[PDB]
């Protein structure tokens, strides 16, 4: 008997419920908590779709007394209302996996449990790294004065630059910053950490973090990944107007462009996204998300005439398109989901860092040979990126072959970490064990 508890937004569902369906497979009863209401309309969606494919799991409804980052202190701050909840509970808890961004108030309630509990860190484990190595550099006060490099011993990244560190976690009176110095110490009193990555791409930090090489007194960390997309996911489109605009076109023509779930970027920034897609030359799938006149006239004309570009303010069903082998790219902010995803289906990755960990796992698909990214273009509001460099950028990645080879094998050792060897699977079976 395990029990989940995702965190707000698809980046913390999306992974969470991924591990539900590879723990059912393994024959478990999972006891999902959710902390109701929702916050996003996709996060509703996503759930009655899994809890109606799955419907022998557990759905614990955690009320909240009356904006992603407004239930984050809702949370913490009505945690102890759990403790009844899950305590009544039979068949008796056997296990506790729940969200990294909630390793401050669960883990007085895991360890008030009596079960072995465990997070699940729903980004890079060379992300994890540096959560984990945080609290070594900020006791060197000199930081953020004389920091120019981030030197993990043993990670997969070479150094992280200064210019890769998130802003926040260098301005003093700043909550990450102070979330990060009181969160990562706590990894000590952990069973493990579940991390969605795998050998093929994060081999080097998963051994250091298992070495004892980043910090002192982690716990083991599990390579679980990848989370491959699952059918609960599959929304029936009545219209499937994506799927068929896809199919014809050449196989590996089509760069399929996304931010993310949220997608902050300004008007000004949007515009020259468009434009550096026509102006390089290669059929696209823009997916954008507002939370409307910006693109232009000529720009407009172009996709239609030229007859090349997909432009669509929906939800659109990312592992399809990535699947669809019409899509030979890959423009991504680099979350983590996203990565994991493009590894799974093959897709090279043009890197389009925003905000937080995403140049870090940029640099993880660089160091592959499978992605490339510009460090000049900064974090996002920083400066405007011309479309000239846009569109240079996807004919770099488009016209670089290695590219495809390199993300070829990288699927190759993804299908083969749930398999035969299975990183995966052995991590899964290894946790079954203490789990008696
Ligand atoms: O139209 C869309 C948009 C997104 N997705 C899916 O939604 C998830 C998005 O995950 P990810 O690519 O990581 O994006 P975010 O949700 O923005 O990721 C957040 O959470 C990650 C994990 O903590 C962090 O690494 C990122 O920086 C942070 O932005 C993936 O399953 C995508 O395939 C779709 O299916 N369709």
């Amino acid at each position: 008997h395990v029990a989940l508890l995702p965190s707000a937004g698809m980046g913390h569902l999306t992974p969470f419920l991924r591990l539900a369906s590879l723990l059912l497979h393994q024959h478990c009863h999972v006891t999902l908590i959710t902390p109701q209401p929702t916050v996003s309309k996709a996060e509703e969606d996503l759930l009655s779709r899994f809890l109606s494919a799955f419907p022998q799991v557990n759905q614990l409804h955690f009320h909240l007394p009356p904006p992603f980052f407004l239930q984050f202190a809702s949370i913490r701050s009505s945690s102890h209302l759990l403790t009844p909840l899950l305590s009544s509970l039979t068949p008796p808890l056997s296990s506790f996996i729940y969200d990294m961004t909630l390793i401050s108030p669960l883990l007085p309630i895991a360890e008030s449990l009596g079960v072995p509990h465990y997070i699940l860190f729903t980004s890079s484990a060379t992300m994890f790294s540096f959560f984990s190595y945080f609290p070594t550099l900020a006791k060197s006060e000199s930081f953020p004065g004389k920091l120019d490099f981030v030197e993990i011993p043993g990670v997969s990244v070479s150094s992280i630059p200064r210019s890769s560190i998130p802003p926040p976690l260098l301005v003093p009176n700043s909550l990450f910053g102070k979330l990060f110095m009181e969160d990562s110490p706590k990894l000590k009193k952990l069973h493990g950490v579940l991390v969605n990555t795998f050998e093929g791409i994060e081999k080097l930090s998963l051994e250091a973090l298992n070495g004892g090489k980043v910090v002192k007194g982690l716990p083991p960390v599990y390579g679980v990944g990848p989370f491959v997309p699952c059918e609960f996911e599959k929304v029936v489109k009545r219209g499937e107007t994506i799927s068929e605009w896809l199919d014809e076109q050449p196989s590996g023509s089509v760069v399929y462009v996304s931010f993310g779930s949220r997608t902050a970027m300004g008007r000004e920034q949007l515009r020259e996204v468009g434009d550096g897609l026509v102006k390089s030359g290669w059929r696209f799938l823009w997916v954008v998300k507002d939370k409307d006149g910006v693109l232009g006239f000529e720009l407009v004309e172009r996709m239609v005439k030229e007859k090349k570009g997909l432009v669509v303010k929906e939800w659109v069903d990312q592992s399809e398109i990535l699947g669809h082998k019409a899509v030979g790219g890959f423009v991504s902010h680099c979350g983590w989901n996203s990565v994991v995803e493009a590894a799974w289906f093959g897709v090279k990755i043009l890197g389009w860092p925003l905000h937080g960990d995403q140049k870090i796992n940029a640099e993880v698909v660089a160091k592959g040979g499978w992605g490339v990214w510009k460090e000049g273009w900064d974090w996002e509001g920083e400066r405007l990126v011309k479309g000239e460099e846009i569109g240079e950028a996807i004919r770099e990645v488009m016209n670089d072959e290695s590219l495809v080879m390199k993300a070829t094998q990288v699927k190759k050792d993804a299908r083969k970490a749930i398999s035969v060897g299975g990183g995966c699977e052995v991590a899964l079976q290894k946790l079954m064990e203490v789990w008696k």
